[PDB]
């Protein structure tokens, strides 16, 4: 059978074929030859391919339901040598089309690049893992092993079955592994350059969730710190955190924001680059509205053009991070930056407040930290032993969450609960030595704006890592990015292509010095383009003193003023 072509694609499915998984319990459902697709008006176009897909490791959970490690791989006929993984997003179990996406908002997928490309769901299913008893698509956290796959297991299963693939498809192995996921795909990142070093070269970890368990604490923290401003209950009798603060509100917060802290970097452009001077100079309780002149705290009854002390309170502590009665941090502060808000020709971003508050225009809480996935991820997922509940108790739980007891949970392990979700989901380590020294590289972005990750907390691991490990700005470089919101929108240069610079870095050890990056939605600054260099943490994109302000070529990365 020849390398490479569609009798070896077909040989892979049989099972009684010369096919060795590493994993004996891998059943292969497809093994299909695919033509070349063209480019459309969204997506680059695909070489002809094989495409394989099927599952490891078939069972049944302790909760009765069907559990396997799903997985996708293509395979092009003509390869540049390189293997790719994407990354999850929120609980995972789906299963993508695995083209290998790249994130920032590109056109071309890895496969169009001529990669070998694979996917999974992480070890379950939203379409059959979906318990109306247990919160519907996080139901997966009754099951032990479940959460172990979720955590760690499915894609070290996955990663190994596609080398094994490609070795016997194309007669040798990748000359080099590449790994791009953003949020819960960024944790998924951190976790293998953490517990598998070897298993990719080339790491971009995106927003990563690499504390994900406490973010339901951050969101007890937030919920019940804005309850205070919230107007009207929902139909539970909780308050409406989603009125807490109107679109026109946070607009007004975001323009006090720019007053005091755009100019920090030496330009007003609508962009906070001095991030840190930021934090050190902006407190909304004593900060002026720039429209008026006055504080922005209201001193009589609230108007348009200001917020109430209670709002600022709220906003405050909510920003400041969940504590518990010692006064013991949880997780971290954030972030006040511009894309917190944002105009674009009529329209409110709302990629910052859909994670604390949700829409505005409801007569229910809908906040993914109130009432949404995050919140039912926690209760089910993170929290061990799980507390599955209606749907409708929620919000209550999250607002009756206390701060001595709850988050222990995330630490605690609870009969066949074996390991905690700090254990299993984690990715804490800055034990990095094992991946440098094998030549391993990682680039790490986040958007100032995130409000499901702090943008503070992963420049802290960052700051973890480059004390345990001298010299870190030599294979692993972090990119911060001013008024974006988590993984993608809001007033900044949210548009990047990262494999181009972590292949360069791999492979001729060329370390990424600034990355280009456009704004997907230059509406917000009123201009048809707008294009900046990230620059590598504690650096800052620098106006040069002339030329277009919406020009990289008119920046350099250096340290802040
Ligand atoms: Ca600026």
């Amino acid at each position: 059978v020849p390398l490479a072509s569609r009798a070896a694609c077909e040989a892979l499915k049989d099972g009684n074929g010369d096919m060795v998984w590493p994993n004996a319990a891998t059943v292969v459902e497809v093994a299909a030859w695919r033509d070349a697709a063209p480019a459309t008006a969204s997506a680059a176009a695909l070489p002809e391919h094989c495409e394989v897909s099927g599952a490891i490791a078939k069972r049944t959970g302790i909760d009765g339901y069907p559990y396997e490690i799903k997985f996708r791989l293509r395979m092009p006929a003509e390869w540049n040598g390189r293997f790719f993984m994407e990354g999850g997003s929120g609980t995972n179990g789906s299963l993508s089309a695995a083209t290998g996406s790249i994130g920032g908002g590109q056109i071309a997928s890895a496969l169009s690049r001529n990669f070998a490309t694979i996917a999974t769901d992480g070890g379950h299913d939203n379409a059959v893992n979906d318990n109306p008893d247990a919160l519907g698509t996080v139901a997966f956290g009754l099951d032990p092993q479940a959460r172990l796959d979720m955590g760690y297991n499915s894609y070290d299963q996955v990663t190994q079955a596609g080398k094994a693939a490609v070795a016997r498809f194309y007669g040798r192995a990748a000359d080099k592994s590449y790994f791009i996921g953003c949020s819960e795909g960024g944790r998924e990142g951190m976790m293998l350059s953490q517990r598998f070093p070897s298993h990719y070269d080339g790491i971009v970890a995106g927003a990563p969730g690499y504390q994900l368990p406490k973010a339901g604490i951050s969101g007890a923290w937030t919920t019940q710190s804005l309850a205070p401003a919230a107007v009207g209950l929902d139909a539970q009798g909780v308050p409406l955190i989603n009125k807490s603060f109107s679109d026109a509100d946070l607009h007004l917060l975001s323009q006090a924001i720019l007053g005091t802290c755009d100019a920090l970097d030496g330009l007003a452009d609508g962009i906070v680059d001095n991030y840190r001077a930021c934090q050190a100079a902006f407190d909304p309780a004593t900060a002026a509205n720039p429209a008026n002149g006055q504080a922005l705290q209201c001193v009589g009854a609230k108007t348009a053009d200001c917020l109430s002390p209670v709002q600022v309170t709220a906003i405050k502590r909510a920003m400041a991070g969940p504590v518990n009665s010692a006064g013991t941090p949880l997780y971290n502060r954030w972030a006040w930056d511009a894309g917190m808000s944002g105009l674009s020709g009529t329209t409110y971003n709302q990629g910052w407040r859909s994670w604390w508050l949700g829409s505005f225009n409801s007569s229910a809480n809908n906040a993914q930290r109130v009432s949404g996935f995050s919140a039912r991820s926690w209760l089910v997922d993170f929290a061990t032993p799980p507390e599955p509940m209606p749907m409708t108790q929620v919000a209550a739980r999250m607002m009756k969450f206390d701060f001595d007891i709850d988050p222990l949970k995330i630490w605690a392990t609870s009969g066949q609960f074996t390991q905690s979700s700090m254990d299993w989901h984690g990715a804490t380590s800055t034990d990095l030595a094992a991946f440098r020294d094998r030549g391993g590289k990682m680039i790490l972005y986040h958007g100032m704006s995130d409000a499901a990750f702090s943008a503070l907390d992963t420049a802290d691991y960052y700051e973890r890592l480059g004390a345990a490990m001298p010299g870190a700005a030599g294979f692993a470089r972090l990119f911060l990015v001013p008024g974006m919101n988590h993984c993608s929108g809001g007033p900044g240069t949210d548009r990047f292509d990262m494999l181009t610079p972590l292949v360069a870095w791999v492979e001729r050890g060329e370390a990424p010095d600034q990355i280009s990056a456009w704004s997907g939605t230059p509406g917000y600054f009123g201009v048809a383009a707008r294009t900046r260099p990230l620059c590598p943490y504690p650096q800052i994109a620098r106006y040069k003193g002339s030329g277009d302000i919406n020009t990289e070529a008119n920046f350099a990365c250096a340290a802040p003023p």
